[PDB]
């Protein structure tokens, strides 16, 4: 590994390039067909990545710069891309919510509040330092694997646990690739792993990625709890459809529950900090 400090970071001239920068899992990544079938899906269905791109580009800045500060490879600020379409109003089918797609249950466990008007899932900069530290904490029970790491964030470390159990009394390899998981844990690691391949080398695969800026989309203003969206957004001439994509916490734009605090566009921030005075 190398680090780069807040300086050099800002030399970098697009995303793309200061999240290449950060790969840490590529130099592992051998030619296995469980790779090779999620590149396909990729390459056939490329609005997939293009929409992903297009929403991501509200909060990559922010999940790329906190990877960095933790040293975490930096393949994992396409995770959402994989979970939720970097859409942090995607709900599935087990109740899994926001960018990183928190449980209910493991997000009560890093104390992400949800109210019948607020869920800290889908709050981007709770939800984010949460599912990094989950990662972090997955990664050093598995003795810094991050494929198990990742496994376990998809199944839980228990499932991940037994499997390898399970392949150490049969005297079988216990690496993640010889796990016998879940085929939706089967197909999560390939998934992150191919997805990584293609944003590396793009044009390598009849690809070209949106160009992204490589600068802060917004930043966190204090908004004191009588003070609704549309009544911020008029204030500071900001799009309202906007503002609640920066904060999708708040459910049908109700900001009575959650922090006094509100993500805005950065070149706004100076002028509504000083007029909520
Ligand atoms: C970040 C997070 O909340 N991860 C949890 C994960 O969610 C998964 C579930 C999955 C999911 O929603 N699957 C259904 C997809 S679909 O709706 O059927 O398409 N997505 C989430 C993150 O990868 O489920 C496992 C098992 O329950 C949990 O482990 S356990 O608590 O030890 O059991 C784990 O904590
Ligand atoms: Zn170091
Ligand atoms: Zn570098």
């Amino acid at each position: 590994h190398h680090h780069h400090s807040s300086g050099e970071n800002l030399y970098f001239q697009g995303i793309w390039d200061r999240m290449r920068d950060g790969f840490q899992l590529q130099d592992a990544i051998s030619t296995n067909p469980r790779i090779e079938r999620q590149r396909l899906w990729f390459l056939s269905n490329q609005s997939f990545l293009e929409q992903s791109s297009a929403r991501g580009s509200l909060y990559m800045h922010y999940v790329v710069e906190r990877l960095e500060e933790r040293n975490m490879p930096l393949e994992l600020a396409l995770l959402p891309v994989i979970e939720s379409a970097y859409n942090p109003f995607a709900l599935s089918r087990s109740n899994a919510a926001g960018l990183w797609q928190f449980i209910p249950a493991t997000g009560q466990h890093f104390n992400l509040r949800q109210t019948n008007f607020y869920d800290g899932r889908r709050d981007i900069t709770a939800s984010t330092n949460a599912a990094l530290t989950y990662l972090e904490r997955l990664h050093d029970m598995f003795n810094g694997d991050w494929m198990l790491a990742l496994a376990a964030y998809n199944a839980g470390e228990g499932t991940v646990s037994r499997a390898i159990e399970r392949n150490e009394k049969l005297g079988l390899p216990t690496d993640y690739w010889n796990l016998p998981l879940p085929q939706e844990t089967q197909d999560y690691v390939p998934k992150l792993l191919a997805l990584s391949q293609i944003v590396m080398a793009p044009d390598s695969y009849g690809i070209s990625l949106n160009p992204i800026n490589n600068e802060p989309y917004f930043q966190a203003v204090r908004v004191k709890r009588g003070i609704d969206l549309s009544s911020v957004a008029a204030l500071a001439n900001l799009d309202e459809d906007e503002l609640y994509q920066l904060n999708p916490a708040y459910k049908r734009r109700v900001t009575m529950d959650g922090p006094q605090q509100l993500l805005v566009p950065m070149e706004k921030a100076a002028f509504l900090t000083a007029s909520l005075d």
